[PDB]
């Protein structure tokens, strides 16, 4: 290649083809969250905006294990939380409070196509400290000047997020957004990892922050949406290899 | 759905049908504990009250790996510890001291149908600090005002537990109770996770407690028995998918 | 049962039958160490005294992954380190320095039939602190008054161990001994776990030691060789289920 | 055996045979990194010098998951970064900045045949502290006087590395080099582990360094290139058993 083609979604011939791709991609993302162990109980939601109606969203149904997510399980929800399509008999239900956090962000930011939230271990533990993410590794520079902190309702979270790619919700955990499902997933994986790294390092000693000019330089390379798409790609390759036959149903 | 149906056990046509469901559910719970790595050596017991005789209990047999538990292995024990049914030739034996902790609680609290105890890593490590669980995450609010601490015999533990869903046993580990096997399991999973979270955060820095009104609000949503049932449900879905064919024997 | 039969090895009809049992049991133990992740590089040795000649020992061959150990791979070594039987062409070799640590202990203590050593993560990290194991959990009471600490050659280790079940070797890791392979394995699993627990708890706060009378009481229940045999049993059950077909070859 | 034969690569009849061996070995190494969880996003590169042209290198193609690496995926790159052979249609691309770090080292040190770099969790976290690796375990003595620290461009890293086997790159992670792929891999595995160990121990208390004469003694045994080859060998045995059929394609 041909790197450019690898940093963007494939071309879609029809809106129906795009919808089919996006639903499978959302399921793959949910399966990645289970494979990484990012899920806890029934908390967590991953949404993608429908490609035909911008006020409709595909989401995981409430209570179904991320590890068992399939395309047939996804439900369609309108902006106000009404379940209007998809799913299986017996679980055409959405976690409303959780969904309306996403809905508020999708409404505020038209370019945001996907949002990820889960009560992952390290993000949760780090969020209990009410500290900003320290920019102490090359990988963390994806978040330089681009991660919010709420010292904590849907409106309040959307306002706090502004135009940033991610937010640390105090005493709660992590939420990320993307122009693609893929980039939102990359940002969640990377943020959970850097929270893990900070908990390890801060317990052991005193970190040295990356000098800000170097952090800015690295952000140009790692922090934009095409870079996010590419940085997520090996996780999607692997989950398709491991569980694609299962989750495509 | 139909969320209400998902937060309660299925209806049982006969007492025999209920017993068959409960034995399989107890085995699934034991298999979840092994899959989560909550077990250590031969410590640990999970009990469920028999649906016909309130003074009889199904329990794992002493020394059998949780990872290999099957319905045929479970033994029936009366209130005073006599093995009176079930099991396989050669292992119709109960860990008595451990069982009588459960027996004392079941006797004191008729609504408690299931009790979980295991020497899980993070609960054990946290219990060695003799500190109450800090309410620092949304998930931890399931335990707001509802987790005991014993600064440590069966009677003493039952008295310390009072009407709460869980107890941290100093220098020992965790024990949880439920009106269902499912809720007892949810509380154990959630408590082990929050102990892990507190060990991570306390090593790294100073946590910020959730403001008490917010904790109380979240407890109303996460802390009751139907919520416990629902919060456990993905773990039972997954373990059935992974190992159901094995453990149903 | 029938608990007594579960706390001792089976009866052996002939010395040949005993040797076959012990070789398979040693392989199972080595496979458990790999499954627990206790191994690192090519470090580590597990030995069992031959049942016919007390000056001969079965041991893993140098450089073979614990994960791939089979009965056919084990080699027979005399007291002075000469490889005198067993193994496969191309790897009839023993790690001599490591083996002679075991040899010195086997010589000093005729009742010691099995010895385990591996550079496991938590034992290694804890050993770098040059501190005695704190008795802060019920499980740790298996080591109450019965674990040595060397502030560190084979003779020096044997002298430091005295009649105890285990030793923490400063800047090195853990070594355990048993009257059976099973009990030596239980002590290693339990000691590695308690080192993990102490590292977690000490990083987070101040532990509270178990009161010594309570520790002594619990040691009577957990610390003797029959209890060790029983406490190891679920690990052997599981590894046989997972990998027995492989490792029996 | 026959230990000497186990500490060196097999003899190669032709340059073509050597190239085939080395490509498979590089893929096995990449698969080990995935199996150990050393990879993160699309970061990381492992290179081996071509056996016919010393200015040509085999490397993983940019963006392909380490877990899915196969011999057919590897690409051939010249000293200046031009992709000149190998790979599959659509991913004949190299991460240039990352590769030129390797290129600078390969140019400076003709004996270095293989270089490993990945953004592994513990190396990354430890590198954020800007501290030298403490020599506190027997395993760590492989790095006694032989690991660099850059208080951080390709030239700067090569200069900082000097003739040492490994370097801790501040705020970045780990890089190792070897006269063989195998030894470079051993050094990476061992360095990542010792970073993990130091983070654990430093959080818990005060480590005791190994006395320098003892560290020097142990380095003679663990720190040379033949020892590295042997110390890596169980990881290659295991990954071939688990995934060889996949990655040989
Ligand atoms: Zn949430
Ligand atoms: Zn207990
Ligand atoms: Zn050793
Ligand atoms: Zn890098």
């Amino acid at each position: 290649g041909g790197l450019a083609a690898l940093t963007k979604p494939p071309t879609f011939a029809t809106v129906e083809a795009e919808r089919a791709w996006l639903k499978e991609r959302l399921v793959a993302a949910i399966r990645i969250f289970a494979n990484e162990g990012f899920d806890h109980t029934v908390a967590g939601h991953l949404t993608v905006r429908d490609p035909e109606n911008k006020h409709h969203f595909w989401v995981n149904p409430f209570g179904l294990a991320f590890r068992l997510m399939t395309v047939s399980d996804l439900i369609l929800v309108n902006q106000e939380g009404t379940v209007i399509g998809g799913g299986k008999e017996g679980r055409r239900i959405v976690n409303l409070a959780g969904f309306m956090i996403h809905s508020a962000i999708h409404k505020a930011r038209p370019e945001v196509q996907a949002i990820c939230h889960s009560h992952s271990t390290y993000g949760k533990a780090f969020s209990s400290l009410g500290k900003p993410l320290a920019i102490t590794t090359q990988d963390s520079c994806a978040f330089y000047g681009d991660v919010a902190l709420l010292g904590d309702e849907s409106g309040t979270i959307a306002v706090a997020l502004q135009q940033k790619k991610a937010i640390i919700l105090q005493n709660h955990g992590l939420l990320t957004v993307g122009t693609t499902i893929d980039s939102a997933v990359a940002w969640f994986i990377m943020l959970e990892k850097q929270c893990q790294v900070q908990l390890l390092a801060d317990a052991a000693g005193q970190t040295i922050p990356i000098d800000e000019p170097q952090a800015a330089f690295t952000f140009k390379e790692l922090g934009h949406e095409q870079a996010g798409y590419f940085q997520a790609s090996p996780y999607f390759q692997v989950i398709e290899h491991l569980q694609g036959e299962e989750y495509r149903k």
